[PDB]
């Protein structure tokens, strides 16, 4: 399983995650989908990025195959200090950020109350603002298994609905099969849900004061956060670029791959 | 002056233009500023941009260098028709188009009047669809010469007024009061300008018929057209990216010089 790469403690929790190429660190922090990874969420990033960074793409605690302690107590401050644990396991002193929605929203609250440790941050789709529980949403974290369930969420997350095969939807249903995914997922997020996004989003105040040059992604198709969301993040973020991407879902680095790498090594080539 | 590069005669107007690079052609269409050119508004721009493609940038009709005929009569189609001219006195059969403001809404209406002999387009700030008059484009439009009238026009182009020097405002108020510049000028955009933004915009029918690779470019703090204008042309043109840049004025190919010239490269090299 590729989706599996090594292992190390941090913040006294087991953890999976991958770490490829040499230089400026970088760390890649995935959505919140059932059956999700870091591999998984990455896997067409990670080359690209680590021609120029050292990439470091964790599964967060709860997620893929990073251990999940019998009555942890999630939050955004426990996720937050898990990444602030991987950083200080792996002496990563001061590091790029790249969140995809949940972890969007991980990325904003590491650099709010670690800011010495961020530098710059994408965030993609991000759920760092309050926004009404849309239906793919809904979906994606009411989620149950099965091959049919698996795809209406692929096509919940693509423009382009091509993409989504009988053979991908059959392997993210086993994903999200394996063993204690479903458990744990299904006691992640429950209704009811509009709890979440705003535990997760950020206050406009608390944004306001973020000083982090900024690169903000967005699929204008986005049926899982809204584009909302991601406008109004352009507008509280001083230092902050916005790009959208038409004809493009939530899955921005896989239906807009190259542009998408593109745009990412550049921003953090300025630095 | 470097304003003035070389002659041709198109639709039956002798035009001023700067030709420089080689490769697949992309015309640069200025905004309507007073004392504007060519040369004035892509500078910055076209030495970037020439190292892998043709770069035309000519002084449309009724601006910079080229003929002010007696009696023209100015309008969106005979400006549409001029940049057509210049295309053919050139015989470009089909090129790339970058629109500045007036330019931009140029621009969109050439992709629906000549729709073949359009490729990529890049629209800056357009002045693509209606909106409501704003001061800066009140103040553009109804300048009338003196240093310190420039001088905040060029505070109202940019975000950072670090830029706007003693010189540069003496420099282009020169520019403006060049033999014949003011008097065409003035004469262009007669109150009530809501017209002129009525006339150069184009309908979102139109719009929705668009089949180009687009990139639409936005400075966040742009006083001249509001953000709100490029981001319905991010929902109207279906191939259409939208790029938002926070502290930078209209000016986004003056004070996002380096950030500009890379998206607008990369994005025809796709081509
Ligand atoms: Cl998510
Ligand atoms: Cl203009």
């Amino acid at each position: 399983n590729l989706e599996i790469g090594k292992s190390i403690l941090a913040a006294g929790v087991l953890t999976n995650y991958h770490d490829v190429g040499e230089g400026q660190p970088v760390i890649l922090i995935h959505g919140s989908g059932p059956g999700v990874s870091a591999y998984a969420n990455w896997r067409l990033t990670i080359p690209a990025l680590s021609k120029f960074y050292r990439v470091i793409a964790p599964d967060m605690v709860g997620f893929g195959f990073t251990d999940r302690p019998e009555n942890y107590n999630y939050s955004k401050d426990s996720w937050v200090d898990h990444i602030i644990g991987i950083m200080d396991a792996l002496e990563i002193e001061k590091a790029h950020i790249v969140g995809n929605s949940f972890g969007g929203g991980l990325a904003i609250a590491t650099a709010l109350r670690y800011s010495e440790r961020v530098d710059r941050m994408v965030l993609m789709g991000a759920v760092g603002t309050r926004f009404d529980v849309t239906e793919g949403l809904n979906a994606v974290w009411g989620y149950t298994p099965s091959i049919e369930n698996m795809r209406n969420l692929l096509d919940i997350f693509a423009y382009d609905r091509s993409l989504v095969t009988d053979e991908l939807a059959r392997l993210r249903y086993e994903a999200s099969i394996q063993p204690g995914f479903q458990e744990s997922f299904s006691s992640m997020f429950p209704e009811p849900r509009q709890r979440w996004i705003d535990a997760l989003a950020s206050s406009d105040e608390d944004i306001k004061t973020l000083p982090n040059e900024t690169l903000i992604i967005h699929g204008r198709e986005d049926q899982v956060v809204p584009l909302s969301s991601s406008l109004r993040l352009g507008e509280l973020i001083d230092r902050a670029q916005l790009h959208v991407f038409g004809r493009c879902g939530h899955w921005t680095q896989i239906e807009q791959t190259d542009r998408f790498n593109r745009l990412v090594v550049e921003f953090f080539n300025e630095a």
